């Protein structure tokens, strides 16, 4: 019993963090196999921010420019690529702690642990979110860049997120491993907006079930209702419409806890409209959205990897 | 910018953990040099599980019933102690993956990230506290005893837990890892309860301060206060008494934000007598009270360990 906000054992992925200088910017790269991944604005300069043409820059550059500290033994680098906003270090020695690794573009509202790091080092480990509008609640600081996001499926690390810029309204943005961003945002620090967001529906509706696996009921009713009508109350709390195929996605959990899902709906829908009155769900007084359905039965059934 | 529950990255722990079975009991274990550490329940079956005598039950034992597996390595066991509700498995192979590492006690109100894992292999890590009643908030099954908790110190691995049972409320008790419980509970299935529990003061303070660090100024006041006349009013609420050595490890973040502590304890009163009103502070509706003055810190400054 419990339910916490888990991430995945950060092993794996520690053994592939490397630091990259060139010029007077410092940050993260991601060392697979002989290549090293990391944002393309390393080659910028910090006057360079407001327009580059990074394929102007990339150009002026050589192999020697670009430092490669792995630990404190220095990789040398022997070619180098764009793609889109990711940077390709081809360095002379393959990655001896190379993890078995895809690369993967999530959709929003899935989730995934972030191995916060600075000078190619680790800092922390912490999951979240997709968000709707493909921004990420993370916590990043100047040098976190090249910090990568990644889930594990048994044996192989799944990496789906490299940090490239801070928004201001403190929420993240950055590109999955072949260098593209989530969302309509560019690695340049002219105006952008992240775009309002809404509350992720299938995953509330996972951690509901997460409770009452967990013993709160205090939530359930009687009531039901029909996906449509559900979703007249969505629209006006800015909740994510609810698809026929994320209520099949919550079967299983559905049929672990004899409670159908459009009865989950109902109680959502009084949860909308009166509040929780004092209350808590899971030790929290908000209704929780970086949850998945398989976050939830993975934690409720202690899935293992290696 | 941003603030999450970071654990610390998980490595250096995922490489000493082994599978422990005796009988038809498995659980897992701490495999340092050439011992592997876990909890002496092990030895018991699922009817000494009432009241055993564990010196009963370890006489009885030979070095051949304990199975200890690395991976898929047979480790054999050379020797036995009992210390306290730990078991130490002396085996002939010291592990190489061995960090460097100490024991440690910690204080309730202190914080360490839990590396959950079944049949020796990890399946995630979350950061919680040692409770004023000496339990923690975990995410535990069957099988999960033998877990660890831990915290980094640049290159060193301190372990201050290992997970033993669950309480009827859902929160778990265990042991440092020279096998004495964290409070008055014991590895024996007879009636306990977990005691009233209460909020963590100075934990909830150097959280206002990471809110303040991170925009979220909408609680800040005025007002002061007097050690003393809140310490009046955190009674009231069940919150722990604040010692002027709480306020002493609260300066710090004090200076950064150049709000004084009993300025922050004014608005944390007014939070107590009034509530948010609608509002959060960090993405939450509650008060947050498992982050240290130090977890703030390192987070806002990015301290990195390897
Ligand atoms: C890389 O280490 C770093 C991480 C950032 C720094 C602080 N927190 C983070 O996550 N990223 C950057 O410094 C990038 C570099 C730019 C991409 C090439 N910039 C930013 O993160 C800046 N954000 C920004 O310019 O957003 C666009 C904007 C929005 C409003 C107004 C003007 C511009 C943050 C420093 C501001
Ligand atoms: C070890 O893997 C396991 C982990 C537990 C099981 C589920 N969640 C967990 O964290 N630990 C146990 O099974 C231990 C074994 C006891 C230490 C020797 N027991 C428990 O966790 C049980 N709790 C318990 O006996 O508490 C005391 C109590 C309270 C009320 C009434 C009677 C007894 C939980 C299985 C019940």
């Amino acid at each position: 019993s419990g339910f916490r906000k888990m991430a995945f054992p950060s092993g794996k992925v520690e053994g592939c963090m490397v630091q990259v200088t060139c010029g007077t910017t410092t940050l993260n790269g991601l060392w697979l196999d002989d290549v090293v991944y990391c944002p393309r604005h390393v080659i910028c300069t910090s006057e360079d921010m407001l327009n580059p043409n990074y394929e102007d820059l990339l150009i002026r550059k050589s192999n020697h420019n670009f430092l490669v500290q792995a630990g404190n033994v220095q990789l040398r680098v022997i070619g180098h690529s764009m793609q889109n906003c990711v940077l390709k270090l081809k360095v002379d020695t393959a990655n001896p702690k190379t993890p078995k690794y895809k690369f993967v573009r999530i959709q929003p509202g899935q989730t995934f642990s972030v191995l916060a790091c600075y000078n190619g080092s680790p800092s922390g480990v912490y999951q979240c979110a997709m968000r709707p509008n493909f921004t990420i609640k993370g916590s990043f600081l100047n040098g976190s860049c090249g910090s990568v996001g990644f889930n594990i499926d048994y044996d192989c690390v799944s990496f789906c997120y490299m940090h490239h810029m801070e928004l201001p309204t403190g929420v993240h943005a950055g590109t999955d491993l072949e260098g593209n961003f989530y969302g309509p945002f560019v690695d340049r620090q002219t105006a952008q907006a992240a775009g309002t967001d809404t509350t992720i529906t299938v995953n509330v509706l996972a951690w509901l079930y997460a409770a009452v696996i967990n013993g709160d009921r205090w939530f359930l009713n009687r009531f039901t209702t029909t996906l449509n009508d559900f979703n007249l109350v969505a629209m006006k709390y800015n909740y994510e419409p609810l698809t026929q195929d994320h209520v099949d996605i919550l079967g299983p959990l559905s049929a672990q806890t004899g409670i159908a899902v459009l009865d989950m709906c109902a109680s959502l829908k009084e949860l909308l409209q009166n509040g929780m009155n004092g209350r808590t769900i899971l030790g929290s007084a908000l209704l929780e959205d970086e949850f998945t359905p398989f976050d939830v039965v993975r934690q409720c059934s202690g899935v293992t990897f290696q």
